[PDB]
């Protein structure tokens, strides 16, 4: 269902702040869901768990923990129908009402809940659990594969993907309330005809008893168009368009009514009205090219892991305007809501992509006993799951299917092809693409004509052709002329970078030097305003963040232009000429 | 109030989140809080909201800002009462509901409310306006002065602190209801007769038409001990202590019970069993000697300032765990309630401080035109805040009236002696100290037999001008043996350490480096192991801190044995490898 919202009709409490902790043990005390848990642990919860108890096992743990605590339903809620909800549970969580199983998800960064309204009575308390695995197969979204190691039997966690594999319950846990007669889902869709916007709105509510209205009020509170009945579309007059660096948002009031126009349910929905469009080369807002800069980045911060977090949410979006970036893309996995809902109001554009990074073993990659049909089944769900909560997003401006996959390899259109029609299908309104790794060269790879938009990801000044920029440039330039040449479709770069150690310094090309981050970003830039088909730049990363362990990985990735806590690195400076001085 | 629940009878809203967000100026728009502001900036609310922006003209504000957002009281909430509560807003905070005052508080780190329960009616939507300034003087708690820069015209705040002067709504803001009768306040006192356990217990209530009822509920969720009335004693045989070791709690739900037998009101509070008593130079907890070992701390983490932090707090307590460290201190002011509620659960120990900082100017610090008895009553004000709201916490073992005051002027007796009698009195549970800085040696300080411990701050810059250790330990050791001949009580090394530079190695003696600050407080332990009446060492800091720009700052405090991102310095090692062992 739809994000909680308070309303005069709707109550929303926070379960937000310590629980009660467990790891899974070999004891007799299998099902610890069954009673009060048993630890002097306590763990905050919005959080990933790994780094917040300087504890290895805890740290290390492969597969599940127990997060508990009690909740009071409030006296006033009998008349009506009650829900907990967890924004997420990295990767599989579980919900338990008193020892009853009530929800069993997935996903790790989407939404899953449970109807509790029969099973616990209002002014009641009961013990809530809820069991959170970490575990990836070959069929989770990030797929992975857990091994033992032979000397101490030691469980040890394999996977294809750089950033940690922080786990736990990494957002708000909520209990709500909604009437029995209550809206579900409300989609919108936004069109902009010369001055006019549009809105193709549909209601999904849990009875027709009563109907539906739906008002559309301005940022000056001004009603600017009604409407009745769940299915519709509106016409605004004058509208004021959602913009690339001026966001304006109307609010869409979507109400239940009984017989005496008596409001039994209300909903109140953010709407940017504007338009996405792919012609030829360019990419159009509002029916105007448009240039991404910024980066790709991560939910990672210094101890809640993967955790959301408000401040450095709301310092995150201060860099990217301090340095003139106009847009970002969820690098590797959907971020929190409050995210896209932030995004919305800054007037910052999103590539909003789904938790498929990993599906490449360079061993076939696309098999029956590595990425097969029932890994596409984990995938088309991601899809399903992520475009069913961010698809009224204005912000959100394409879908990212998946990031680095083998796509040079055979089999890899057989698995790839249904995505893109399947996201399509879901949101006709969004063009869609994916992240391709430099194995797939625009000769090689196989998968890249079934999508709208060509992202690239490349690091030939880092990776290959080491610390030779003038030979990166000839390579990256070479690669650039094969793609347009191949294809007429927009071009961004999604990655590329440098690690780069804050105050590490030197006069020579020096990889891992500030110097030669500036550098070599500063070739790229120079390499893609040669190409009229580029339609953005996004560098990799936007901070610092935390890996699997590694003699590669100096206590994680440092390809951040920031640090992990958001000290600009030389990089950062050179972006922030470039970007506010271009058009 | 005490701290809100959600309870059988009670409703609780958090209202933390992003909130609109405007600095204060000079326009027609003299009253920001009579219409929606239409700012477009956004400020998160359990924060402070200085490095929040990314920028200068807010960061160095001086005066008021304004939060704001809409909020709707529950349906249900009919015959119920409501408040808006902040746990804090530094320092000065207003809440405003549609042009509206309904609140006005000074303190910048105790909480404050209003009921609004007959302004807005349940299912109302109001405009929450909650404007927080952030000004010293002379008569705010830290006190402080606002200067002009001559050349910019530069509005500049000036204080005698060492922390940053952050401010905004550091804590947590509440929508929250209580039936129309309910329980205001509880006060519980917890004692020992051999092995039985004694609670009393006096619970305040908004009207006294049907009783109140207590039960106390073990860790096992057995009810032990039940009684009648609005106070009385309770008894516990075979009590299980609440210790340094090892929390154990208790859990006392108070009640009012209607005619019939019906729960109208219900509140649960967690008590620990333990006493605190200082006998001669020994503290002990619960009739054994204690030796306080940890740090003293901040509330500073990297972008949210003094924003509480569920994660940075379960983390620092682990820390602690991890190198044996069993107590700190809330320098330099009370710290978030939940961070006490922890406390007691983790069986931590815990100083706890008032705001009163900074009273030193080093001309004449206690006299009318500066820390006068205006100021006084502030500092009497935040003793009486800080202990109705941390009283019941068996964690908090000490009351610290005050950090760094020129204790050593004439003026300093006649405006402290009122603070410990009174904070002695609205707590006679447990013993009163203060900070004792440099300045006010055994000689000179004026004002140390009026408290029950002794806690010195001292630095090793108070005893040597060039790092010389064994200059600093021979001033060190003269200095104690002042203070254990002239005075009869417990000594606590409140403050010592050295600004360390992360990665900055010497093989040399040489400050700023990770082995000049082992060797400093390596050296201070082997004098303090000399003294009998050495009760605690606490080092100063925990981890690294903001301040005001100094020059002899490296953009903070550097003193920490964390950095700022919780790092282990090898001090810290060197710390674990002496607290886990004796
Ligand atoms: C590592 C990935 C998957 C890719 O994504 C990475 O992004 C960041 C990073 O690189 O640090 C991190 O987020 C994380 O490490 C990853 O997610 C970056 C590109 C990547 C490293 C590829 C290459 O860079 C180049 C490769 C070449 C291709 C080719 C044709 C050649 O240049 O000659 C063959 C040789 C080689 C080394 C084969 C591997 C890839 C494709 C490589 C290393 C794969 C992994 C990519």
């Amino acid at each position: 269902m739809l994000k909680p919202q308070q309303t005069t009709t709707r109550d929303l409490i926070s379960l937000d702040g310590l629980w009660k902790f467990a790891l899974a043990s070999d004891d007799n005390n299998t099902q610890p869901w069954t009673s009060q848990l048993k630890t002097s642990l306590e763990c905050p919860v919005p959080a990933s768990y790994n780094d917040i108890f300087a504890d290895s096992k805890i740290h290390d743990h492969v597969g599940w923990v127990y997060y508990q605590r009690d909740v009071i339903v409030p006296k006033g809620w009998s008349e009506e129908r009650y829900l907990v909800r967890c924004e997420a549970a990295t990767h599989h969580g579980r919900i338990y009402v008193n020892g009853n199983l009530v929800a069993d998800h997935v996903g790790g960064y989407t939404p899953f809940e449970a109807d509790i309204t029969d099973l616990v009575a209002a002014g009641e308390q009961f013990r809530l659990t809820i069991a959170v695995d970490n575990e990836l197969t070959y069929q989770t979204i990030p797929p992975g594969k857990v091994e033992i190691l032979e000397a101490t039997g030691k469980k040890v966690q394999t996977y294809q993907h750089d950033f940690y594999n922080y786990a736990g319950l990494a957002r708000s846990v909520w209990l709500y309330s909604v009437p029995q007669q209550h809206i579900q889902d409300i989609t919108v869709r936004t069109d902009v005809q010369g001055t006019t916007g549009l809105i193709d709105y549909n209601v999904v509510a849990s009875t027709t008893q009563g109907t539906i209205q739906v008002a559309v009020i301005d940022e000056d509170g001004t009603t600017v168009a009604t409407s009745s009945g769940s299915n519709g579309t509106i016409h605004i007059p004058s509208v004021h368009l959602w913009q690339p660096g001026a966001a304006y948002l109307y609010q869409l009031h979507a109400s239940i009514i009984d017989s005496s126009k008596k409001t039994i349910d209300t909903y109140k929905l953010a709407t940017g009205i504007r338009t996405v469009k792919v012609q030829g080369t360019q990419f159009l807002i509002n029916d105007k090219p448009f240039y991404f800069t910024g980066f790709g980045k991560h939910e990672d911060t210094n101890i809640r892991g993967k955790g959301h977090d408000d401040a450095y949410m709301v310092h995150d979006f201060q860099l990217l305007h301090w340095m003139g970036a106009n847009s970002f893309r969820t690098s590797h996995y959907p971020y929190a809501e409050e995210v896209m809902e932030y995004a919305d109001r800054q007037g910052i554009v999103v590539i909003d992509e789904t938790p498929a990074v990993g599906l490449a073993f360079s061993p076939a990659t696309f098999s029956p006993d590595r990425i097969n049909n029932k890994t596409r089944e984990a995938h088309a769900q991601a899809i399903r799951e992520l475009i069913h909560r961010d698809k009224n997003h204005p912000s959100v401006v394409m879908w990212s299917i998946a990031n680095d996959p083998a796509s040079n390899e055979d089999g890899a259109r057989e698995y790839f092809a249904p995505l893109p029609k399947l996201a399509r299908q879901l949101d006709p309104t969004r063009p869609v693409t994916f992240a391709n790794v430099g194995l797939a060269t625009y000769k090689a790879d196989r998968i890249a004509d079934l999508f709208d938009v060509l992202c690239l990801n490349r690091y030939f000044g880092w990776y290959t052709q080491t610390a030779e920029l003038d030979e990166a440039e000839a390579a990256l330039e070479e690669e650039l002329r094969g793609w347009t040449e191949k294809y007429d479709k927009p071009i961004v770069m999604t990655d590329y970078g440098a690690d780069t150690v804050a105050g590490l310094h030197s006069v020579m090309v020096t990889p891992w030097s500030e110097e030669f981050q500036v550098e070599m970003l500063d070739m790229y830039h120079r390499v893609f305003d040669r190409f009229e088909a580029m339609a953005g730049e996004q560098v990799w990363n936007f901070a610092d963040f935390q890996t699997a362990v590694g003699v590669s990985r100096v206590d994680g990735n440092k390809k951040g232009v920031f640090t992990r806590d958001r000290k600009p690195k030389a990089a950062a400076h050179l972006l922030r000429k470039r970007w506010t001085n271009l058009h």
